C-alpha cells in the first residue's frame, strides 16, 4: 500500500535521504522508514538548501501528524494536506523525490 506512492521510499538513512534531496528544488520531499526499523517514519523535506527531518507522530486514536494541530487518519491524507498548505512545516510537500531504489 504505502510503496505505491512516489513519495514513500521505504527504509532510507538520514545521510542517504539528504543525498537524494541534495540537488532538488524547494518542496522536494520523501517519506522514509528508518534504515533498520519500519516503525520509525520521517518526512525529509528540502527547503532553502537544507533537509529538515520531521518525525511522524501517532495519536491514541490512530491518526498521524507532523504538526500537532493537523492530524489525519492516514499518511496519504497527511501528505496530501501538507502538499498545499505548509501548516507548520517550513514549506509544502510539493515534489516527491525520484526513487533511487
Ligand atoms: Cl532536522
Amino acid at each position: 500500500s504505502l510503496e505505491k506512492h512516489s513519495w514513500y521510499h521505504g527504509p532510507v538513512s538520514r545521510s542517504a535521504a539528504e543525498y537524494l534531496l541534495s540537488s532538488l528544488i524547494n518542496g522536494s520531499f520523501l517519506v522514509r522508514e528508518s534504515e533498520s526499523s519500519p516503525g520509525q517514519l520521517s518526512i525529509s523535506l528540502r527547503y532553502e538548501g537544507r533537509v529538515y527531518h520531521y518525525r511522524i507522530n501517532t495519536t491514541a486514536d490512530g491518526k498521524v501528524y507532523v504538526t500537532a494541530e493537523s492530524r489525519f487518519s492516514t499518511l496519504a491524507e497527511l501528505v496530501h494536506h501538507h502538499s498545499t498548505v505548509a501548516d507548520g512545516l517550513v514549506t509544502t510537500l510539493h515534489y516527491p523525490a525520484p526513487k533511487c531504489n
